[PDB]
């Protein structure tokens, strides 16, 4: 079997990407934020405390005639940007762009946090890390890829984020017509639950390129590209008056630059995030300060190749006994 589903931006920052996906019969649409740094599928639901809903469309899964309550089961979830959520576990029927699991869990929230509260495009998150990472307890649950993967007529998924504009998810399946040149693969270490890779170095605008061993994760559902403060620094030092402010929480630069690129090595091979992608606009409406793509990761604990890197690549999470991650131009 193989699934496709078109992921859009939720807004004109490509602040996140959101998906649609089916949930029970009849079906529930849903738009997930498709997320490969978590392991859970969660959904604002009819149990979701009320104050804490503003616009989301909701799961009911009484509504289902597919849907059981998994009992006793219950899920919490911090993320390391300090949002949370938290709640019960029903099973059910789940679709993405035609590719269907059935039994899946679908962690119905009680609680969410501000930001999940803030964000009405949002309609919930489906993890895509390993499931080992998957917060249900007392018995852990599998992720949507992994109950799909044997099903599947290869054991992969394939993120392909516009720049300001749509992309794809594909399950199943690499389709050749939607990236340049070829792909390249690199190493994953599941250790830490992540598609933990090691990037082979950088380069700023048209700079030499530096070799250097840079750990990290790719992460669809982080927008930035958070990396080393050396890394960092050297990039914004390009642009003429970009400053670290703390008052703000990272580097901002003044609205009137044209950003340089950053490239970022895939083994031998290059990946160049254009300096239009490291635009995220005025840090408040009107403003000429403009906040920066790519921000440090110290006090992170991890490097994070989110959305500014990942947009830039076609990119392939092989889920075969022994992962790896490739990486293509487009
Ligand atoms: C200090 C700091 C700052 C950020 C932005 C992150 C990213 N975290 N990103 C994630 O955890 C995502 N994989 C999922 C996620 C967290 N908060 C969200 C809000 C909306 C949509 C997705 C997420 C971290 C780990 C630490």
């Amino acid at each position: 079997s193989t699934g496709s589903a078109t992921t859009t931006p939720i807004d004109s920052l490509d602040d996140a990407y959101i998906t649609p996906v089916q949930i029970g019969t009849p079906a529930q649409t849903l738009n997930l934020d498709f997320d490969t740094g978590s392991s859970d599928l969660w959904v604002f639901s009819s149990e979701t405390t009320a104050s804490e809903v503003d616009g989301q469309t909701i799961y009911t899964p009484s509504k289902s005639t597919t849907a059981k309550l998994l009992s006793g089961a219950t899920w919490s979830i911090s993320y390391g940007d300090g949002s949370s959520s938290s709640g019960d576990v029903y099973t059910d029927t789940v679709s993405v762009g035609g590719l269907t699991v059935t039994g899946q869990a679908v962690e119905s929230a009680k609680k969410v946090s501000s930001s999940f509260t803030e964000d009405s495009t949002i309609d919930g998150l489906l993890g895509l890390a390993f499931s080992t990472l998957n917060t249900v307890s007392p018995t852990q649950q599998k992720t949507f890829f992994d109950n799909a993967k044997a099903s599947l007529d290869s054991p992969v998924f394939t993120a392909d984020l516009g720049y300001h504009a749509p992309g794809t998810y594909n399950f199943g399946f690499i389709d050749t017509t939607a990236y340049t040149g070829s792909i390249t693969y690199t190493a994953v270490s599941t250790k830490q639950g992540f598609w933990e890779w090691t990037s082979t170095g950088y380069a700023v605008g048209s700079g030499t390129f530096k070799s250097t061993s840079i750990d990290g994760i790719a992460d669809t559902g982080t927008t930035l590209l958070y990396l080393p403060a050396t890394v960092v620094s050297a990039y914004w030092a390009q642009v003429s008056g970009a400053k670290s402010s703390s008052s703000v929480g990272g580097y901002v630069f003044p609205c009137s630059a044209t950003l340089p690129s950053f490239t970022f090595g895939v083994g031998s091979a290059r990946i160049v995030i254009p300096g239009d992608y490291i635009d995220f606009g005025p840090i408040s409406t009107g403003s000429s300060s403009c906040f920066g793509g790519i921000q440090s990761s110290a006090g992170i604990g991890i490097n994070i190749f989110g959305d500014v890197a990942l947009k830039a690549a076609f990119v392939v999470f092989n889920g075969a006994t022994t992962p790896t991650l490739g990486f293509a131009s487009k």
